[PDB]
């Protein structure tokens, strides 16, 4: 019942001013932390030669879009590698960031793993040494973090140990993080794996987000220094039922006021396998959403936001401007978006039943 | 309310005889997993240097100690490196461990790191790839492992989050291991820092086990396949009231009863800076205290086996039988001790009546 | 992480003597705290009208068998209306109850409600002004107390909620009942209805138990004075998959040894319908079980005591003696049984 400060008013000051920049108005997050697993794929997709000098070439490509992007991008999320990288220019990836308005992010989980006794649920490794790891990044030029559980909607998940396992290591993540510099992106996310419908995905989630919280209270977690990025609430991709982005968006944003404090800075959806115009939509709907939101309602997305510049660039040194191009749109698109500005035009422009 | 079986029965199978193996009547465990830093402030407490080399020969003056320590050590713990050592004969260390009757364990915690908005207070990492880890330990002969998280007493600890955490972790890590054909050695040190008195520490143990258990529960943990490694139950280093040996081992088995699933395979104490004599002296009540123990008793200790050795060793390869039978001796001690069969003499020395308190001890 | 006394040394020595003598070596207890509503069923089967009159009787009948059950009962749980009654020579039934060496226990739950948002699961109620009614249980006879809380294995049941509400108010009832010198019983009983097999039972017990105990912790409750009256490990009733009665024991007696500490006191097995046969035979061979029970492991039992004595009686005072037999004889059988000596006419991993 006795408070010992975990963070002095300098240090809370940092971090909230931090978290801010990453979500001001019309921005959000290029999710470019891809480990080199996962760009495997996205280089395969397109017959590249997972290279390490391709992969700089493709980070380097959407990091030097031209300023358009600038007050779209509040934040960038790097991999490990990417961040020690430089531009042609001999410029290190994130001095390109910062003169571009950007803030530095980095991965820092280790990745999920089997959780014993459970339907094939897992949670996530990562924090040994992580104080140190962070200590670094921070001096190397980055000023948020991001740490990925999964979860998923089964008969029998996400279980009670899955959902306080996961809601636990996310706190002790969130914890040293924040005695670092360090502004921790707190990602629970639900798959959208299964035939379940709204209404259960909607459930789950306010579920998960509630433990999450409960979980950052115990372990003394400054929640303005911190941002939140979850997963939409939407149906299961299997789901026969169908709905209105309207109603994805009062259930996702339903789900959060009955969870999120106001106190948390921002929200920094995931997209999670819908296409890129999908979810600029879904974010426009859930940013026009009739209700009360407390907190920025950005993005935060990975192939939502590099899955034609990828497909345009088809590994090609020619198709740089192309590439570059449709990574801009989408930049441009889901800026608008997250100020629930957007139309398919352009820059030209109950809650009782949840 | 569904059971996802974690282990098939033949797993549990492997985890039980493991767990009585180590703990069989009569046998203990030889905590010789000190870390280099750690280990390096003991041969500097004997004027020997810090090298690979007396390092080596200091844990096989341990491990290759006469056939007479055979029926008193059920298991020896070491640190990553001796686990790859070899003694002057060619043999690795865990070869000579088992050939002595002996289970191979090693220590697989990577420190504790302290936690942020707490009084000082830490929880314990190593969690990273343990997976991993332990199948290459496991190939290479390590049947059980130790994982070590440390609380304190003071006014505002340990606090409802340092138990909880600490519990989880150690739950985690209880669940990989078991995962890996390894028993886990669930280890909650309450240090013994501080001036508080015997039921103080009472109640703060019976809490953290109460704690500990909840979580190895909730995270599907086969308890017959593990042991506990406790702090007995005694007052605080700095505390004035003093108490009898049968007070401590009436608290300490008190405590456990009031926690302890019986099918906790054993508890396993750890010495805490307690004197060699002092720390089979409480064993040994422990042992004999007229209540019911539905788990074996006995030793695990690091500093309580080993004060005389050093000493008689000093760090010199003429002192080796002479060091050796030091060892010998409090381990014959203590066999009897965790069979309420042990009778001080005076032949343990002064140094088996010193104190080996160490404020929070780390290694 | 500081201690705050909840009992003195005295009130812990007299809770743990009252504790211990009721599960002594071959006793066990006989739950006849049936209510007016609950004990209606049993009377109809028997034509027998139910009023306060034929009540009396009918537990005076159980509470003055003869003197071969003193031995086999460690205590008697009466319903409220009971614990004021007296036998017709005006001897209070807590008198007549002593006088055989046994204890009084009370219920004093004040029933299950449901549990809103759950698929019809309940928790239970009865901690409003108890204290004051253990204070005046305990002036008028009374030693132990009983608070039933029911669970049921179902698709999602029981749920996380049921679990921990359960576990919790059961602390609270507990935490209560020591305050005023009674030894609570403690009864998570998860019921057997269903297709569930063994090991789905097993693991629920494993889980509400282990719940129970971390609730028990939280609210400081002594468990040396107290009791646990837990369903046994078995099938559900629509399992079609069948087990020895050596099975249900290795079952039932892994489940406790992986929850229960040793610090309990006793197990007083509920029958939870099962018959006088079966509940007899089921807890021999739990106690002839090849693995360390730290606890007496007996009985806490009702129509498995009362089933055969009812039907003798049925309603006719000139069938007090027939109907006492039978009760007498279950009585003999399942002393015979928490001992494993009773016949109905090495640690196994694959649990």
């Amino acid at each position: 019942p006795h408070s010992h400060p975990a963070l002095t008013p300098e240090q809370k000051k940092e971090l909230s001013d931090i978290a801010h920049r990453i979500v001001a108005p019309g921005k959000g997050i290029l999710a470019a932390d891809e480990s080199t697993g996962s760009i495997a794929k996205r280089l395969q997709s397109i017959g590249t030669e997972n290279t390490e000098e391709n992969r700089r070439f493709y980070r380097q490509l959407l990091l030097t879009a031209d300023d358009r992007v600038n007050p779209c991008i509040g934040g960038v999320i790097l991999f490990h590698e990417t961040l020690y990288q430089k531009a042609d220019d001999g410029r290190p990836f994130p001095q390109v960031i910062k003169s571009k308005g950007g803030v530095v992010g980095i991965k820092v989980d280790k990745g999920v793993v089997p959780l014993a006794g459970t339907n094939g649920e897992t949670t996530t490794q990562g924090l040994d040494g992580l104080s140190e790891r962070c200590a670094q990044y921070k001096k190397d030029g980055a000023d948020f973090a991001k740490w990925r559980c999964v979860l998923k909607i089964g008969e029998h998940t996400p279980s009670a140990l899955a959902i306080m396992e996961n809601a636990n290591v996310l706190a002790r993540y969130a914890s040293i993080c924040q005695q670092n510099g360090i502004v921790p992106i707190v990602e629970p996310e639900i798959l959208p794996d299964g035939d379940h419908d709204l209404k259960r995905c909607q459930y789950v989630t306010e579920k998960v987000l509630a433990a999450v919280y409960k979980a950052l209270s115990d372990h003394h977690i400054y929640l303005e220094g911190t941002l939140l990025k979850p997963n939409m609430v939407t149906p299961g991709h299997a789901c026969t039922q169908k709905y209105s982005h309207e109603e994805i968006a009062m259930a996702t944003v339903t789900a959060l006021r009955r969870t999120v404090p106001p106190a948390v800075t921002g929200v920094t959806f995931l997209s999670g396998g819908q296409s890129e115009e999908e979810a600029s939509i879904n974010l426009n709907a859930i940013n026009k959403c009739p209700l009360l939101k407390p907190w920025a309602l950005t993005f935060s997305y990975g192939r939502a936001l590099q899955a034609s510049a990828l497909k345009a660039w088809g590994g090609k040194k020619e198709n740089l401007k192309a590439a570059q191009e449709e990574y801009v749109k989408r930049a441009l698109a889901n800026s608008l978006a997250c100020q629930g500005k957007y139309t398919p035009s352009g820059q030209a422009g109950s809650n009782h039943a949840y």
